[PDB]
């Protein structure tokens, strides 16, 4: 069958997808949707084959019968003798970051503060932090906890979108795709760097990747790590160097998903595409690179060393783990076993 149709989310990812489509000699073609959800539907219908998703969306995808095929792996310390493609995935840390100058803000005094979220339904940006607030607060009232937030994908007229800025001209406020200024890992972190919000729910790697001259993007150019603190669950605050002992949760890596009747095909094409455009691809730095997009995480997170085989041929609950599958179950009790679509 040999030709994969990718789903890009919003126009910037479409533009990266068209390029990959060019360089691959149409072995990969593109579809476009304004939202991760519309992309998942395009996959069910049969009009696209695959997309990379965050743990929170893999849960949506999986109730609809979709399946993880390959997982993003990043450069690890331990596990160094194995090749990247076969090496297990380590998971990322979900953290809550605050400005250091904001003395006195802790996990215990987040109520009525201003929040930056990656997007509704994502792991570190939404499910993990809102999950814990609901429990601790004993209330599905998670929409009234923060005075104001930017939480792409929530109702544009509610407080959950008060802090989102839309695109170049103000259109598309709160859409869950990179058109929204403060969408995604990088979005949320900006939303705090610029002091729009008081706290940002991102992952550990995002603090490092956008501070101390690692980015060269205008907003981040002068961000110093020493200016941030991680909020831990014990009430404490610690340097961003201590993420290992001050995190909300370890999240399952983002993974490529596809209908089950297409996974073997979507896998064969991906391992060959990354052998050409992956980190050491034949054609990576010279012609085109899959895992790069100047700090914008389009299609894949910029720090992806390689897409990895899963091994144990896991279902979507086994891939996500029972810890996580229970938190998403319990939090979705607030807003009964079916596919949303
Ligand atoms: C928010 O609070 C929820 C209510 O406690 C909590 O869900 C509960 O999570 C624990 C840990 O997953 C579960 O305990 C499980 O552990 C053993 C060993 O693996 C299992 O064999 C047990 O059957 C059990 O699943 C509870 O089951 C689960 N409770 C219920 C009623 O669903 C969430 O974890 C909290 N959310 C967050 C983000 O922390
Ligand atoms: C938090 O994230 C950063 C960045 O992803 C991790 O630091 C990297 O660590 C790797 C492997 O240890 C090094 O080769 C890199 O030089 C680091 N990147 C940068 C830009 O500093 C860090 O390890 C993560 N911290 C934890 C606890 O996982
Ligand atoms: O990888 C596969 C294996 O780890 C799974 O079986 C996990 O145990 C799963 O999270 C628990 O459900
Ligand atoms: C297109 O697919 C064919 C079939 O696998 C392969 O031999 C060819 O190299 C591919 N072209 C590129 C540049 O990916
Ligand atoms: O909490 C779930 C996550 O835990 C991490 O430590 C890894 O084991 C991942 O495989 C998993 O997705
Ligand atoms: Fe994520
Ligand atoms: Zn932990
Ligand atoms: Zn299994």
């Amino acid at each position: 069958y040999t030709r994969v149709v990718w789903c890009a989310v919003g126009p910037e990812e479409q533009k990266k997808c068209q390029q990959w489509s060019q360089q691959s000699g149409q072995n990969v073609t593109c579809a476009t949707a304004s939202t991760t959800d519309d992309c998942i539907v395009l996959v069910l219908k049969g009009e696209a084959d695959a997309l990379n998703l965050d743990g929170g969306y893999i849960y949506t995808a999986g109730k609809c019968g979709l399946v993880p095929v390959l997982a993003e792996n990043r450069k690890s310390s331990k596990h160094s003798s194995l090749d990247c493609v076969l090496r297990p995935t380590e998971g990322y840390l979900a953290v809550a970051v605050v400005k250091k100058a904001n003395e006195g803000l802790t996990w215990n005094s987040l109520k009525d503060k201003k929040s930056c979220h990656t997007a509704v339904d994502r792991t570190a940006g939404w499910n993990i932090p809102m999950g814990l607030i609901v429990n601790q607060t004993g209330s599905c009232a998670f929409d009234e906890f923060f005075s104001q937030s930017c939480a792409p994908g929530a109702d544009p007229k509610s407080r959950l979108c008060a802090l989102c800025a839309g695109d170049d001209q103000g259109l598309d406020k709160c859409v869950p795709n990179s058109k929204e200024k403060y969408y995604g890992y990088t979005g949320a972190f900006r939303c705090l760097a610029e002091d729009v919000g008081d706290v940002a729910f991102v992952k550990n790697d995002t603090v490092w990747e956008n501070t101390n001259g690692e980015s060269t993007a205008d907003w981040a150019k002068n961000l110093k790590r020493e200016d941030f603190r991680l909020l831990c669950l014990d009430g404490t605050r610690k340097p961003v160097t201590e993420a290992q002992s001050c995190h909300l949760a370890v999240a399952p890596n983002h993974a490529v998903v596809s209908r089950s009747d297409r996974a073997a095909h979507v896998e064969q094409v991906l391992l060959h595409q990354q052998a050409l455009f992956g980190k050491n691809g034949k054609n990576c730095p010279d012609k085109f690179c899959l895992f790069k997009s100047e700090t914008k995480n389009l299609l894949f997170n910029d720090n992806t060393e390689c897409l990895a085989k899963l091994g144990g041929r896991p279902t979507y609950e086994e891939y996500l783990g029972t810890e996580y599958v229970t938190a998403i179950a319990n939090l979705k009790k607030c807003s009964l076993e079916a596919c949303a679509f």
